[PDB]
């Protein structure tokens, strides 16, 4: 039973591992392999700060709220294991800031100590007039990928660096199941008109005195297009760029001044920060995630494909739920294939 | 009008600058001079995390409750500006942990977002059943002391490196007023039996993933004598050592182990951390701060003395209220002298 996962960002690597650990003892030849064009230094996953927080509004597929709540609990049960550092996992508090009051978000009892800004906290932000403060989790993508990687390897899940043209090339070559974890690029292997790039751009800066996340929200510039400051483990992420449809994987001088001006307004101490790096990535945007089966009518008998992509600005937030569900699906195949 | 300040600690410099800023325009020759035995790399002040937090009970002298309060409004009103990193100021949230319930602190409203630990929070803490969370300030001692220095130097105040054997030597040599900011060493100039050193030992460690302060209290063992973890700007401080009357300015093997054990236990990820540095100091302990006047008879006329010492473990949390207060007292000497 040879299983091929396509793609090595968080969605693939997490799905590969969650699938291994749940079914390695109940399948004898269970061969897992990861094919991916770009690996762990070079993915959208690596560009993400890793803060956990779903959209303000409720999911088109209400299941998603579970997947988020799930990923959170799991990471939270692990915040104090003594790996977390390796992981890139840690607790962080910070501010959400709005121009006008807004309902409480749905996840408010998932996060630790949710609550509203007191006018004192607000005064430090001339431009914003209401907001939240709550304690959450960051899982830095770069480390997490490095981590998932070492877990997978000792499990002898094998990695190949290679761009795949179709599902049939892979089905032709051996595989009974394909886990489709291709993110923004998913369309190139099965036209999906619903899935667009949300180009995003970020500045990594050296400002270690910054201990809180600060996120600004504005319906006029719209989701993720508004200044945010996110302390990482070695570095602070400075962002707020979102552009539907943009395919330029290039750092753009305009966008740089925008990040830079928006965050200075927000935190003037950032004047003396040293820029370290700058990076661009594509949000796999979609009205909702595609996480579902398809029997692909390849050759004599068709092969099974699990889809898992279109995770948008919240992949790190939801990956774990998503992987449990990818695996459940996978277990559903097994029984139907009379092999459990 | 010739002023000697003894002590280049936080109290000395802060007061020195408060006095100058408040009176160089009203007094014609204002000669302010700082005399110090040890300077700004080598004082107790340089050992302090710098986290604003008064005792959890009410101050003997409840004027202290205001001095602490004013200090925090003033620091907060300077937290956003291109200065703050120079001063070493910044905001930080975190946890107070107790075994049993305790009444709220009297400062509860001074800080931002003071609140009780919800049970999900307290689960991250096996060893503890109760606590608070809130957002306070760090003013790291070393930076603060460098900032005061260049602020003083540029205001013309002169520094001298020297040990002063008696008030009278300095009156003798020509001071109209002496400002006694000599900390735990005060009594070497005027016997104060109530003044005692609480010895303290801390570890500076590398764990930048740490974004909250975490303070534990056990009354079986005292204040400052139970593990605390305070992240700084460049480094995280591990302490929990308080010892009345010890005068050994030497790092100690057992204290080291106690710090490292209690801290590793509070936060397991601390195990893979790099030990950077270690330091000892003497909180200048005393039932209350001594902050008053006394005219020292000393030949033809008496020199005026302002004492400002015995700040124990809340030196930074309080310095500014105190300095405002020494200037108040200074102002009074002036007017009485028919010089206001
Ligand atoms: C600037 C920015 C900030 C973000 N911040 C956050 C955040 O703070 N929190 C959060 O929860 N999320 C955040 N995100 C969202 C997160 O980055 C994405 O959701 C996530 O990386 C998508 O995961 P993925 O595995 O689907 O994508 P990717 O990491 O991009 O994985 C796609 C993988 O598939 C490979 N691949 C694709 N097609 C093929 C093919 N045909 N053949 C071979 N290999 C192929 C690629 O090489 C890559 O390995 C952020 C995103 C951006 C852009
Ligand atoms: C381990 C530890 C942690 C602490 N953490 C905190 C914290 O997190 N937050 C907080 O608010 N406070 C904290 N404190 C408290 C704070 O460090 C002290 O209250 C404060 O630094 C004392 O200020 P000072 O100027 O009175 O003393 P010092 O900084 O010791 O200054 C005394 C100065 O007077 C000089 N001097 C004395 N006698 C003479 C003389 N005869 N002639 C010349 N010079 C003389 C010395 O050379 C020195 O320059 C901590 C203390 C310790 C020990
Ligand atoms: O694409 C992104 N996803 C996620 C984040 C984290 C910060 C954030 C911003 C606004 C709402 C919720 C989270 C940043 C991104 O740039
Ligand atoms: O001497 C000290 N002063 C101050 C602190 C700050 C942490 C703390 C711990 C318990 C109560 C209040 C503050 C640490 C010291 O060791």
């Amino acid at each position: 039973m040879r299983v091929v996962v396509i793609g090595a960002g968080v969605i693939g690597l997490s799905t590969a591992l969650c699938i291994h650990e749940r079914y390695h003892s109940v399948l004898q030849p269970l061969d897992i392999k990861v094919y991916a064009d770009r690996f762990t230094p070079l993915t959208t996953t690596d560009v993400a700060a890793g803060l956990w927080q779903p959209y303000l509004s409720d999911p088109n597929n209400p299941q998603e709220a579970d997947w988020s709540q799930q990923t959170f609990d799991y990471l939270l049960s692990h915040v104090h294991s003594p790996n977390a550092e390796n992981l890139g996992l840690f607790l962080i508090s910070g501010y959400n800031l709005f121009h006008e009051a807004i309902p409480d978000p749905s996840w408010k009892d998932t996060v630790l100590g949710f609550r509203k800004l007191t006018p004192r906290e607000l005064d430090m932000f001339p431009d914003y007039g209401y907001g939240w403060f709550h304690t959450s989790l960051i899982l830095e993508g770069k480390n997490y990928l490095q981590w998932l990687t070492e877990r997978l390897t000792e499990r002898g899940v094998k990695f190949f660096q290679r761009k795949v043209e179709s599902f049939e090339e892979v089905a032709r070559e051996g595989a009974d199941v394909i886990v489709n974890c291709t993110g923004v690029w998913a369309g190139a292997l099965q036209r999906d008109p619903l899935l667009q790039p949300g180009r995003g751009q970020i500045m990594k800066v050296d400002a270690p005195w910054m201990k809180h996340f600060i996120l600004t929200h504005d319906p006029e510039r719209g989701i993720y297009n508004s200044p945010y400051i996110i302390p990482g483990t070695q570095t602070v992420t400075l962002g707020g760029i979102f552009q539907l449809g943009n395919w330029s994987e290039l750092n753009n001088i305009q966008d740089h001044n925008t990040i830079w001006e928006g965050c200075c307004r927000l935190e003037p101490t950032l004047k003396n920060a040293r820029i370290i790096g700058e990076r661009t990535g594509f949000r796999p945007v979609r009205p909702q995630i595609r996480l579902e089966r398809e029997q692909l009518r390849t050759g004599p008998s068709n092969t099974e494909v699990i889809h898992n992509y279109g995770h948008g600005g919240y992949g790190l937030t939801i990956h774990w739920g998503c992987a449990l569900e990818a695996a459940k699906l996978f277990g559903r195949i097994l029984e139907e294939k009379k092999l459990s």
